[PDB]
Formats: structure tokens, sequence, C-alpha cells
């Protein structure tokens, strides 16, 4: 079939070729942990991700595959990178220090007040006065220790999974066009403003994925208790508007998430605007689906980060 319905729109399912970038990440917050001339990769019996991204790379020769990163690197690690880069061809590495997201940033305290007056707007009765409380005292912390903090400075590597999470996110709106962006060489066969194929490490290849048929070009995760997730996010192009969605989410709310409501409500919201349907229909309806990736294997063994 080449198209699906959902909560009564039809969407063709639209293809990402074969061309369209695997994505892999690595943020990480300690990498004083590797040796100064180590790839600053988890790669343990556990945790073998380098090793599966290479994994992949060599299953898909002919596609390119990126290493988004972000941490306090060393030289010596840098070049080790570059080194992996020139071992596996097909392998780009972003360091997330080299692209702009300022287009999609706010301040706190422009989200804090904006929330504060609307509901001081409310009646006393009607309105959630915990809220209230909760979003003035955030703003008074915020005042009182950097009053230029934006949601971009806010979710950084002190606050965990969601530096990450956060930023995983934004490269998605940026889509193909971030290799370029870096400066990746040989990138220049990617369409532009073209998409990519998120992936985390431990979503094992074990063939080529071939050429992708999505429902509007987007499909993430789904585990089976059946939830949305966000370790694959699959787009085709930049600034999906689902994922634009779910930033007017993070833009509004105080507090938002980048899981439960940038990726998880902004998608919904955005294909099922007036809930009409089961958030288990959705799930089905956006799956990521794909025989030849054995699914987040760090659930049959350990967590990186839990
Ligand atoms: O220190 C970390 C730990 C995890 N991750 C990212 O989080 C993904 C998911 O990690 P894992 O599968 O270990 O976590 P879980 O399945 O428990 O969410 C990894 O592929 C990475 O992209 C990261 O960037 N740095
Ligand atoms: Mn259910
Ligand atoms: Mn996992």
């Amino acid at each position: 079939s080449g198209h699906v319905s959902f909560a009564g729109i039809d969407y063709p399912l639209l293809p990402l070729n074969h061309q369209t970038p695997l994505v892999f990440q690595w943020f990480e917050r300690n990498p004083d942990r590797f040796g100064q001339n180590e790839i600053p990769i988890i790669n343990t019996q556990k945790n073998p991700y380098l090793n599966n991204i290479i994994n992949a790379a060599i299953i898909e020769k002919e596609r390119i595959i990126g290493i988004f990163v972000d941490g306090d690197f060393s030289k010596g690690q840098r070049k080790a990178l570059g080194k992996l880069e020139q071992n596996y061809r097909n392998i780009k590495v972003i360091y997330n220090s080299d692209l702009n997201y300022s287009m999609y940033d706010k301040k706190l305290t422009t989200i804090y007040l904006e929330n504060i007056t609307k509901l001081e707007a409310q009646s006393a009765s009607e309105r959630d006065e915990v809220l209230l409380n909760g979003v003035k005292k955030s703003l008074e912390d915020v005042l009182k220790n950097n009053p230029e903090e934006t949601l971009i400075s806010s979710h950084n590597k002190d606050k965990g999974h969601l530096w990450f999470d956060f930023y995983r996110n934004l490269f998605l709106l940026k889509g193909s066009d971030a290799f370029l962006e870096a400066g990746k060489p040989g990138c220049h066969h990617l369409q532009p403003g073209g998409g990519c194929i998120y992936l985390d490490a431990d979503m094992l290849l074990t063939d080529k994925l071939g050429t992708l048929y999505l429902p509007d070009g987007i499909a993430i995760h789904v585990s089976r208790h059946v939830s949305l997730e966000n370790g694959i996010i699959a787009v085709n192009r930049s600034e999906h508007p689902a994922l634009i969605k779910g930033l007017e989410i993070m833009h509004s709310k105080p507090y938002g998430d980048p899981y439960n409501d940038w990726l998880s409500k902004g998608l919904r919201h955005y294909f099922d605007g007036s809930h009409i349907q089961d958030y288990d229909a959705f799930c089905d309806f956006i799956e990521f689906k794909h025989e030849n990736i054995i699914m987040n294997t760090s659930s049959l063994t350990a967590s990186s980060w839990r």
C-alpha cells in the first residue's frame, strides 16, 4: 500500500531513499573516563555502542552515517574521532558545538512570564494555583541564578538524559542539512532540506534498511504496555511540521519535556488534534517498523545511563 488514513485524513507513505543518512548520537558527560587517544563513545561488553555504529556503517556502506556528539573532548579524542572517519569513509562526526540552534530557542523568563500572566488572568476560583505558585518560584530562581537562561542552555549536561533528548529533537529539525552546516566533507549528495533516520546505538542492524516509506515522512519507535519512544526518529525532511508543533509546546509550557511534550504530544496533536483516536491507534500509525533492526537491545543488557 501507498497511503494510510489516520483520524480521518489520508497520508501518503513518503519515501526515505537509501541515501537518507542514519544518525547516531553520543553525548558524553565525562569524557575523562576514556583514554586521551580513545574514541570517547561507550564501547563496553554491555554497551558496545561504538562497535554497533561501526557495524551499521559496514552494512550501510553506501549511505552516510552521522555520529552526533557533544562533550568536553580532548584534542586527542577529537583526533581519534577523525581517525574513525578516515577508517570508515561514510561516517561523519558532527560536533554539537558546530551547529546553531538560536532560531529554535526561547528565554525561560519569557516562558515563565507568559504563563504567570495567563494564570493570573484566570479567576482564583478557576485556576491551578499550585502551578501558578510553582512557575512563580521557577521565575524567581532563574532571575537569581541566570536571567538569560534559555530552553536550550537549560538542557545541558548537568540535566542527565534531558541533554541528549533535547538536542536529538533539535537535530531532527535540521535534518540532513546539519551535515553541511557542520562542514562535513563528502556530504554534497544529500538532498537539500532532506531528512535522516535517527537511531539509538543499541538498535542493531542485521541487514540493509533499503528504502523506507513513512506516513507524511515521519515515524518513531514504539515499545510493546505500548508507548511512543524516542530511540528511533525518522523524517524525510527538515522542520517536519509535527516536530515544529512539539517545539511550539516547548515554547509555551513551563516544564516542557522533550519526550513527553515535544515528541509525544507534538506528534499526537499534530496528527490527532481533536483527540478522536486511541493513543494505541496513534502508536500503530506512527510506528517505525523494520525487520532488519533488533530494537532497544540495552533493555536486554543494561541502560547506559539509567
Ligand atoms: O551517556 C549517554 C547515554 C545515552 N546517550 C544516548 O541515549 C541513547 C539511548 O541509550 P540506551 O539505549 O543506553 O538507553 P535506554 O534504552 O535505557 O533509554 C544512546 O544511544 C545515546 O544516543 C548519550 O548520548 N549519552
Ligand atoms: Mn492503551
Ligand atoms: Mn536502549
